[PDB]
């Protein structure tokens, strides 16, 4: 009653990445019954963490009534990006499409990769683990929700202020080279280049051959495209090692000489302006639509014999497509030919028509 | 008498908000009989103020005899903008329009949204209640008003004074992005940039990714309003979360390509002066007619089926467009394609000829 100051104080920040959780699901972060959301949920954020190199955000966990009470969303940078559904107490299992037999669970859906699951008592585990199924507690199901959608927001993850970061623990490691860094890319450009880095969910965990090359490659284009590029010719190796297996041998696609050629006769036309577009897209010469058709049955077509996805293209188009492969396909990968490496020979399977 | 020295401070500065109380209705300020406005007052400006990201200004009562003895008026900068009257002590009830039946209160009007209103006596709440009515207290008729007010003159409200609140605030966070953002807007330039934002109402809360987009897109333009194109296009999501539902089908209109390509030529014919308007309006080609009968409509056919309304436009277009549907139709959503996420398919209801 007498707030009779109201400060901007008193306007609650936002955070990167923040859970609700309804009522059936509260006893999940309550510090007592084994709180999993407390110590999954840094599971994740450290097993993930460690991996792609940067701090990932802390995430904060709320409680909003509004929801029903078993429901759960997950929210980036304001507000719900997913939302799953968890059953009372029926543990949740999959069946990854090698194990055989069905279980009394009630069927749902995998609110991570959209597969068939079933909702298992705690009794049922034996069977399910006797049956080959792939069963999960109830926090388990939401960290890996978690870890999917950091996975794939990665860039929106990667603030202005851990540019800051990355310098410092470079320069633990280097400590003369980011001070020939920083005087030569701005912090604004150098962010822009963790962003197309992290885009296509390239791990930063190697800093210093990263400085390395964006301090090498400065001297001629400052712009944040040509800039990502280099440093991926760089990682190549860790590149498709992340990709596909240590298999030297390599099966990807390839673009059809034909529609490959009609791209380029865009970009050159789009050359007349300043780069108007980077090179995430110059010209939709109404293509647009065979590829949102193409790349969803391109990553099907690969998982009709179980290989992991890859696509090749032209080093010249390779900043384009990953725009594409970011937005309709939920999983893909598209390298160029110079950031391959000369030693895994791949093979083509076929051009795309 | 002795007022010998007149000075500069006994003329009394002007405030942003302030209420006029006629008579038979200050018995809502005197702090004894429960004192609504300044509660339910700071009610509207705190669960709007953590809303809307910025603290709105503080709303000042005083009660000037000049007017009738049971009306108040809300005044914004130095007067009246809208004048309700208030029953003497008949409490008023609102039918949604699901509601049926109704009561002796005396007919009246919404205030607020232009409905009809009937004003009941303090013991006939379950009568109202019961037959499914929105009464409501006498304060909370106002503090609608007030809340309306804000939301929409929004920009009014936001000072030149606040562009340092905000950078405060935006420190306390990301602390190294103001310190690289304040150095690329001089803060006549940022608050234009929340001004052209606020006035479609977007909401400013999450500040990092504002300003972030900003310093971001600062290098190409200083234009506000290709700026405010970006900060719209990076917050798509809330964007869209705040206009329609989480429903990820999605129902608007659209431009007809003849008007639309109609626009589109006086754009280009204009752009031989050097963009004599920012886009607010470069040529009245007389259809400026056809839109403010339109626009009416255009709220209201969608208002034959309940759903909000929204409309889409070429982003070439988009900033001209929401200066109409900001004079015309008190409520309406101007959204661009880009602005609009690949996630929530759309469904076009027709053209406007």
């Amino acid at each position: 009653e007498e707030d009779t100051p109201l400060t901007w104080d008193d306007i609650p920040h936002v955070h990167t990445l923040s859970l609700a959780l309804g009522y059936r699901l509260v006893h999940l972060v309550n510090k007592d019954q084994g709180a999993p959301l407390s110590q999954r949920i840094r599971g994740v954020r450290r097993n993930l963490s460690e991996q792609v190199g940067f701090l990932l955000p802390e995430v904060r966990i709320r409680d909003n009534l509004s929801l029903k009470p078993n429901q759960y969303t997950i929210s980036l940078n304001g507000e719900v990006i997913e939302q799953g559904f968890i059953e009372p107490e029926r543990l949740m299992a999959i069946a990854v499409g090698d194990t055989y037999g069905e279980i009394d669970g009630i069927l749902g859906s995998d609110p991570a990769y959209q597969l068939p699951a079933v909702w298992i008592e705690h009794q049922d585990k034996a069977k399910a683990l006797n049956m080959g199924y792939q069963v999960v507690d109830d926090g388990t199901v939401i960290a890996t929700h978690i870890s999917k959608i950091m996975k794939t927001n990665l860039a929106e993850l990667f603030t202005h202020d851990d540019v800051e970061a990355m310098t410092q623990r470079l320069t633990q490691q280097a400590p003369k080279l980011a001070e020939a860094l920083a005087a030569a890319l701005n912090p604004a450009q150098q962010l822009k280049v963790y962003r197309q880095l992290l885009l296509d969910q390239v791990p930063l965990k190697d800093i210093r051959t990263i400085a390395n090359t964006m301090l090498e490659s400065s001297e001629n284009t400052k712009d944040p495209i040509l800039l990502a590029a280099d440093v991926r010719c760089a990682l190549k190796r860790t590149l498709v090692n992340l990709i596909a297996g240590q298999k030297p041998e390599l099966n990807v696609y390839a673009l059809s000489d034909e529609l490959e050629q009609m791209l380029l006769t865009s970009l050159q036309q789009a050359q007349a302006s300043g780069t108007v577009v980077l090179d995430s897209f110059p010209i939709e010469p109404n293509i647009l639509g065979q590829f949102q058709q193409n790349l969803p049955l391109i990553r099907q077509q690969l998982k009709q014999q179980g290989l992991p996805p890859i696509l090749l293209v032209m080093p010249q188009l390779r900043p384009l497509l990953a725009r594409y492969a970011r937005t309709f396909t939920q999983g893909l990968a598209v390298l160029s030919y110079n950031e391959i490496p000369e030693n895994k020979q791949i093979n083509v399977v076929g051009n795309l028509g």
